[PDB]
């Protein structure tokens, strides 16, 4: 706990939270109330473990996908703008922190995965996955890699695993049936047995993390990595002339990223709800208050305020992130959703590392989401 008349608020570490703090300032420099911005390691997970207790941020940060367990936990509050504020922002955004109809936090931007390469590497990147074998082939005679990316977050291969058909929780009756899951279909099967190939075959290491991948590419080192615009500060910092494109195609068929919108939430133990209720409407969400924070870290293509999307809506990168995000699917924030993260990323792992064939890590997948 803390007491009315604070505020504190928790986001990601690749997020700009520092941006954040700056629109926390300017609040209290308008009535005192001092705004704190933390980023732990395992936010997604520690957040309802301390939110469990009774403790932690007034407002939690995070792809709204975990919104739905956590609200199923009684652990956030509803939130109520007037029809007109709604018109502020996109409605598939609000959509997207939608649970039970009611609304339980505040859409802030779309995220979406883009293949992201070197220029003075690639004049020309990869347009199938297909080919980067070869391409990779050219470039080890040159102790260069083609691709390097996060193999450890199931976020990240996801787009390859639903390309061919591969998806979450199908959608019927206006409803996603935690029932039928397509972890273990044709589709999800062969987007998998590509990635494993790959290691297999020597162009790609099983043991690639996030911290690796981002190195390997800003160093040079390899060709490509695939990643969202919160990365591109650091790509921004190195001397690599990078281009952000629309992710290589699978057997003809698009990536199809899972979508991800950034989201405020207002914790169920809300003593001041009122006052997070006029940050995020009046100072976060307002052109200046997502300038504030996107000129730290980029927030991605499209973010849910109309206003301040019209001004960046034209941006080679912006431009590949709203096309990545097209060609994928809005992540479902249904309490299931956990359970489907936790089996993909063990799975993708298990493959990956060879512990596991991808027919025997999809099926126990299947088994373990649906169980
Ligand atoms: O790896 C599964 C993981 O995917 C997503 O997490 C993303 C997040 O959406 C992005 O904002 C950024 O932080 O990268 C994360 C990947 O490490 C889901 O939102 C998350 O629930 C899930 O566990």
């Amino acid at each position: 706990k803390i007491e009315e008349g604070k505020l504190v608020i928790w986001i990601n570490g690749d997020k700009g939270y520092n941006g954040l703090a700056e629109v926390g300032k300017k609040f209290e420099k308008d009535t005192g109330i001092k705004v704190t911005v933390e980023h732990p390691d395992k936010l997604e997970e520690k957040f309802p473990q301390v939110a469990a207790t009774g403790d932690g941020p007034d407002i939690i940060f995070w792809a709204h996908d975990r919104f739905g367990g956590y609200a199923q936990s009684g652990l956030l509050a509803e939130i109520t703008p007037d029809k007109a504020f709604q018109d502020k922002l996109y409605p598939f955004t609000w959509d997207a922190v939608r649970y039970n109809g009611k609304l339980i936090a505040y859409p802030i931007a779309v995220e979406a995965l883009s293949l992201i390469y070197n220029k003075d590497l690639l004049p020309n990147p990869p347009k199938t996955w297909e080919e980067i074998p070869a391409l990779d082939k050219e470039l080890k005679a040159k102790g260069k890699s083609a691709l390097m990316f996060n193999l450890q977050e199931p976020y990240f291969t996801w787009p390859l695993i639903a390309a061919d058909g591969g998806y979450a929780f199908k959608y019927e009756n206006g409803k996603y049936d935690i029932k039928d899951v397509g972890v273990d279909n044709a589709g999800a099967k062969a987007g998998l047995t590509f990635l494993v190939d790959l290691i297999k075959n020597k162009h790609m290491n099983a043991c690639t993390d996030y911290s690796i991948a981002e190195a390997a590419f800003n160093k040079g080192e390899t060709a490509m990595t695939i990643n969202g615009p919160w990365a591109w500060s650091n790509i921004d910092t190195s001397k690599v002339n990078y281009g952000v494109t629309v992710l290589p195609t699978f057997k003809g068929q698009p990536s199809k990223p899972f979508v991800g919108v950034l989201s405020a939430g207002i914790n169920a133990a809300s003593p001041n709800k009122e006052l997070a209720k006029e940050f995020l409407e009046n100072y976060l969400l307002t052109d200046e208050g997502l300038e504030a924070v996107n000129k730290d870290k980029p927030l991605g293509g499209s973010v849910a305020l109309k206003s301040y999307e019209e001004e960046l809506a034209k941006d080679c990168r912006i431009a590949a992130t709203m096309e990545n995000a097209q060609k994928g699917e809005i992540m479902p924030n249904i309490p299931q959703m956990s359970a489907f993260w936790y089996a993909v990323r063990t799975a993708v792992i298990n493959a990956a590392s060879g512990r596991q064939t991808v027919d025997e890590a999809l099926k126990d997948a299947q088994t373990r989401i649906t169980k």
